[PDB]
């Protein structure tokens, strides 16, 4: 499995010595360098290959800006490096139509990000290296701003490859050492799994000794009925069926809201499927290769709905408390090491097949709810009881309760830092697309 790009684990907030921190915070700095790296000609950068996301220039320039405008909000910093572009990179985009996007969006030329990106490496590092690591850090120690700024980062590692993969191939470059994980051909029975009832508690305390975004902290009790899931993430293989079965040509698997956006996007397939000379090609992050049937199929939610349409009998997807159940049941201390045996963390670098990993099955019997691929769950994006805003970034979900953004759990194999964890709540409109899945589930 993938080795050469190696990325390193999340540390609690006991040991967040200075030593380990510098290794943490140029390891995040690093990899997303690859990242950008991959893009071969700088016109590229002002592409907005995801029509609902912003031009490539602005994340190469955002994930710098954040780091320094949180620094600056806590008086870590005396003064930025540059303020227009600290406005400029200041916040990303959530539109709900590419029409809605393009009347809100003049760029830097991408030297001048680069060179930016640079000098605001150098500014943190020197903070970090003059800076007492009073252990342990926590949510009202000044250096909370930097333990934010590095998972910031991460989570745009994760949200920008799938920029370059939207791109053309012959505009990207794979970098030294990213490998994909194999094919074993066609998948196994996708048996469905009984998950016994029991109690969870959701949410994360507030003297938790990890890092957390605010919509993670708070504390909710939910009785939770036993359950059927199948153990294994539908695969392509498995979607392929229902394509051939003309799920996307039949009203009755959808919905009106559904409907209308795979109409308006001529929809036939998911995202990154290419029918050519009788088969499908596949989208990896930067080759185009056949079809991994026993791979986790790539849906948004629209799509893994219509699937569930066509299975009929009820079928459905789960809730953020049923997911909790399935993968840490009732009981909970977080081993961080744990996240080597599921495909998180640049494991691979590509989904791999339903599994494979065999060190990633959870007591439950469910294969990769941690991994593999983010998984959508029918829930709402909501706040637990006792939620509430950070002072460094008191717009970082609140604006998000609005019934209009559906959720996803588990971690994919591009998914680092804390986010790989138990606590990290994931949530997108249920239209975009990203390294995501779908299990089904049934109540009997
Ligand atoms: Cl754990
Ligand atoms: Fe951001
Ligand atoms: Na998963």
């Amino acid at each position: 499995h993938m080795s050469f790009i190696k990325s390193q684990l999340p540390i609690f907030l006991n040991n967040c010595t200075q030593d380990s921190v510098i290794n943490y915070f140029q390891n995040s700095w690093e990899l997303e360098n690859i990242l950008m790296r991959s893009i071969i000609d700088d016109e590229t950068f002002y592409i907005n290959p995801d029509p609902l996301r912003n031009p490539l220039i602005f994340y190469l320039g955002h994930s710098a800006a954040f780091y320094i405008n949180k620094l600056i909000r806590v008086e870590l910093l005396e003064k930025g490096i540059n303020s227009d572009y600290e406005i400029l990179f200041e916040f990303g985009v959530d539109p709900e139509n590419a029409e809605e996007l393009n009347q809100a969006i003049n760029w830097p030329d991408v030297r001048q990000v680069w060179d930016y990106r640079n000098k605001a490496y150098e500014v943190i590092l020197e903070v970090i290296k003059n800076t007492t690591f009073d252990l342990p850090i926590h949510a009202s120690h000044p250096l909370w701003a930097l333990m934010m700024g590095m998972e910031h980062q991460r989570i745009h590692f994760e949200t920008s490859s799938m920029l370059l993969r939207q791109l053309p191939t012959e505009k990207v470059e794979k970098p030294q050492g990213w490998q994909y994980a194999p094919s074993q051909g066609v998948p196994n029975t996708n048996k469905m799994i009984l998950v016994e009832g029991g109690t969870v508690t959701l949410g994360k305390a507030k003297d938790n000794p990890l890092y957390g975004w605010d919509c993670e902290y708070g504390d909710r009790l939910v009785k939770v009925d036993s359950f059927f899931a199948s153990q294994y993430l539908v695969t392509n293989g498995e979607f392929l069926e229902f394509i051939n079965r003309k799920g996307y040509e039949t009203q009755s698997y959808w919905n009106e809201k559904s409907w209308q956006w795979k109409e308006e996007n001529k929809v036939k397939n998911p995202k990154f499927w290419q029918f050519n000379n009788g088969k499908y090609s596949y989208r990896a992050m930067f080759d185009e290769i056949p079809l991994p049937l026993d791979w986790p199929v790539e849906v948004n939610y629209y799509e893994a709905m219509a699937y569930c349409g066509w299975k009929g009998k009820g079928t459905r997807l789960m809730s953020e408390a049923e997911w909790n159940l399935a993968a840490y049941g009732s009981n909970y201390q977080v081993d961080i090491e744990k996240v080597n045996d599921y495909n998180l963390n640049l494991k691979f670098g590509s989904p791999s097949p339903v599994g494979l990993v065999k060190t990633a099955q959870s007591h439950s019997g469910l294969w990769d709810l941690r991994g593999n691929v983010w998984e959508w769950l029918d829930e709402n994006f909501h706040p637990l009881p006792g939620f509430e805003p950070h002072f460094l970034y008191e717009d970082n979900s609140a604006p998000f309760f609005d019934n209009n953004h559906k959720m996803m759990l588990g971690g994919a194999w591009v998914t680092q830092g804390t986010e790989t964890l138990k606590y990290y709540r994931n949530w997108f409109r249920p239209n975009f697309y990203q390294h995501a899945g779908f299990r089904i589930v049934t109540n009997h």
